[PDB]
């Protein structure tokens, strides 16, 4: 059981200084409270009392310094569809909430930088570049909710990471305020810049413990002038690390997203969004998007692939589309997992990187290991990138099923020299588990970064790293 | 400029460093002059004492030593740095990585390497290419470099443009800190979001934060189709039309886009005795594609000539795929540095500027020095917005240097542009990031700096304000 820290608590005084600081941003009524204190799961809920809703950069600024000053802790958050804990508050942080920070500063239309502030939406943001031919790095199933500064708190990655790559090779800039309230700027719209330490990779993937993240600067790539998603039944786990192989001769660097899902994944978004299988009944599925500038080219490249992977018994069944509706389509059977497994039950979530060859086996084991225990297990992701999201549904949690799966997978992980926690981060629920996939001595620079950069430890205590 | 109050190497010392690393220690006076003297020959350190460890752990002892004594260390990699930061201002040791040149792993599918500090660039390149993947860089400096100063510059390079940043690239770090400390973040993992990020902080320290010792990198699958078109265009809206058409035409298959002016192949011309292969043009282009289908690229690269051509904005182009054209259309860009220094004294700027206003700082200076200048050039890597700027005199004038010095850095600065794009800071740069940078910013760099090496041991008299 975690103890409270010896901060203080927030006063009338307090609820004063903070409708100064941002007029019409402080939200106190208990029922308006209970949502933002539940995370996305709905499995932790915080004792915050109050919820502060900032527009500018300048606001947050003296929000922390207020903190700052009175000793009081402050939990950041965005979309508050994070995985992990991190996003609510354990006891009565108080709520620094970026949604009312959604404005754009600045597009070019050449360069395809993107600036923006932390709380602008990432469906929103996409809209808004697509409009000018542009396209987000990044994309993932919670871009109707998420933030872009979450994103970049969290370094997210995603459905087209293995085209652009991480947030830490994306993002040109940010904009930092410190627990002191000390405003960062490291706000540097330029491909290339070779001034100085890079300050701001230190805040991509710090999850809010080491500063809030009110403006974002992102490189945006051009949007494709052709893109094809093709949705495919393939028989074994085998065939589809060879369908992996295979895609990436055949399509080389026109390939934008490798996902895979296992049968119980299909059954579950049939059983819950109604989402009928447009290919023959099959234990894996994998979908394949490519983007490209020459439509002809592209069809070329994958009409061959097609044809081999068919040929070779790679793939048992196929299904093909270019129009933006369909493609819609064939991408939710993907998107929609992770909802259709929070309708099942309970959900026990774990998010790994391991070799990608072994990358299923894990979900073999615990379908034994459970038994009748599991309502459902399943396995999918990131193929492409070695990422595997294992969960197990059940009824309701219960103390005998968390045994059997604790710490059996975190120590499989470590057999693997893998990742306990892939692309989540870690927040409040993993923040004890790090030494499965990182050393002491790393641990500890971990700790001297945050006391340098918030000795009171007034962001997200309790999280990111051990206790 | 003054020698801040660090020990002197006594005869102790040095039966120390024998100790760490036997047959690793250089003393003598006339070895020592090359290690001093930096790439462009215009800084020259008084450092006495060479050591080349082997391995990871020998560095360790090294620093721990080092760190006991308070005696101030240089790291120095293939010494090929652009600002002073690879060799000594003073007495410093340097610590060389030659030696640290094995690889040690390959995963022949992943495509992950794993290979010590000091193996070199042009070697890795072919280590890798044997097995059918490429380096995610590449550089000039390829026959010199090392993969460890690659990342402590967090260089750039000629395939920026495709494969991006060494901050995306670099999956893992060995950095021994000032005091001996091993720091462990060589992970091999395309995806671990499991606490900081720590490695980040070592790409582009430039060596005050650590010595990196072993680098994991992701290595991009060999293309089986590489193409290079040398292309001639008659002023600077058609090299940046030609840019805008080939985005569009030619798409994910573009791994380079290089200009260079007239007075630049002119140069190479002169100095290396390098013929052009197009007509007279006052800009050049190097465009090079990276593609899985051959014909598919083929195609892509046929109808975009075309309408370059027919558009006017072309006038000539070669085309090459064959290995050994593709490497001398190459050697037309890559030497121009080389071309450079030897036409006289080199005032040198890496500028990182809006693409539409890349050359007007060239055309600027033209006008502002005339005849006081022998050549003015701009060259480099266009897509990414970065211009290579030199001017080039028969002899160093304090006149010139004040022509040009602040005020390239405020033109820069009136763009909201940076003043080492690529090079890094160094020794030659340390006073003039105020042009790219806030005072907050370089204040909590400090206060890094302080953090990981309280005694400053490591490249005194660089990377950070005065
Ligand atoms: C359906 C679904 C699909 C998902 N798919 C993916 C996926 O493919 N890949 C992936 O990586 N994740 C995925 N996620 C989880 C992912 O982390 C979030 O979707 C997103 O990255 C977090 O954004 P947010 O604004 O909701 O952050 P929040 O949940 O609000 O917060 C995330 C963390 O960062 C901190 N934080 C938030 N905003 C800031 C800020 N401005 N400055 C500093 N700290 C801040 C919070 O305190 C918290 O610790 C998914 C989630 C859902 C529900
Ligand atoms: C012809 C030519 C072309 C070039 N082209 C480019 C280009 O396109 N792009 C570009 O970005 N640069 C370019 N450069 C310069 C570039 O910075 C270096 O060539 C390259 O980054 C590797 O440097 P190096 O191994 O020679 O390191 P060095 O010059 O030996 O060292 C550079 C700096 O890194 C530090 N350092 C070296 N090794 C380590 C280590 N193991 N751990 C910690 N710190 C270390 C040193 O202390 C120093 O501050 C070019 C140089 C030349 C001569």
């Amino acid at each position: 059981p975690v103890r409270r820290l010896p901060f203080s608590t927030v006063s009338k005084q307090d609820l004063a200084a903070f409708e100064r600081i941002v007029p019409g941003g402080v939200v106190t009524d208990p029922e308006a409270l209970q949502a933002p204190n539940v995370d996305w799961l709905r499995t932790l809920r915080g004792c915050s009392k109050v919820l502060l809703r900032p527009r500018t950069s300048e606001e947050v600024s003296h929000i922390l310094r207020h903190c700052h000053e009175r000793n009081l802790a402050v939990n950041p958050q965005g979309g508050n569809t994070g995985m992990v804990g991190g996003s609510v508050p354990v006891f009565d942080e108080i709520i620094l909430s970026t949604a009312r920070m959604n404005r754009v500063l600045s597009f070019h239309s050449v360069s395809g930088i993107l600036v923006c502030q932390a709380g602008c939406v990432l469906e929103e943001l996409s809209r808004y570049v697509e409009e000018r031919d542009f396209i987000m790095p990044l994309d993932l199933g919670a871009k109707g909710s998420c933030h872009i500064g979450g994103n970049v708190a969290t370094n997210a990655g995603g459905l087209r990471f293995l085209r652009y790559g991480s947030l830490h090779g994306t993002v040109l800039g940010l904009e930092v305020v410190l627990a002191d309230g000390t405003v960062l700027d490291c706000l540097t719209s330029l491909r290339k810049d070779n001034t100085g330490y890079d300050l701001k990779q230190l805040f991509i993937g710090s999850e809010g413990t080491l500063g809030i993240i009110t403006t974002v600067s992102i490189l945006c790539p051009p949007k494709p002038r052709a893109v094809n998603v093709a949705f495919l039944g393939c028989p074994g786990f085998a065939e589809v690390l060879q369908t992996f192989s295979t895609c990436k001769g055949m399509l080389g660097e026109i390939l934008s997203a490798f996902e895979f899902m296992d049968a119980v994944c299909m059954q579950l978004v049939g059983r819950h969004l109604h989402l009928a299988s447009p290919v023959q009944e099959s234990p894996f599925y994998v979908l394949i998007e490519t983007s490209g500038s020459n439509a002809g080219h592209d069809a070329e490249k994958l009409g061959h692939f097609l044809e081999h992977a068919l040929g070779s018994g790679l793939v048992t069944d196929g299904t093909m589309a270019t129009d933006q509706r369909k493609v819609k389509m064939l991408w939710a059977l993907r998107e929609r997992i992770t909802e259709a497994l929070s309708r099942d039950g309970y959900v026990y979530k774990y998010d790994l990187s391991l070799p990608v060859e072994r990358l299923y086996d894990i979900v073999t084991d615990l379908r034994a290991r459970l038994g009748p225990h599991a309502k459902h297990v399943v396995g999918y992701g990131h193929l492409g990138d070695g990422n595997l999201h294992l969960n197990v549904t059940a009824e309701a949690f219960s103390p005998s099923l968390l045994a059997a799966l604790e710490p059996h997978v975190y120590e499989w992980t470590a057999g693997q020299q893998g990742s306990v926690s892939a692309e989540h981060g870690v927040g409040f629920r993993k923040r004890d588990v790090l030494g499965y996939s990182k050393p002491p001595g790393a641990l500890q620079l971990m700790q001297q970064l945050k006391a340098l950069l918030d000795p009171k430890g007034i962001l997200n205590p309790y999280k990111t790293l051990p206790s």
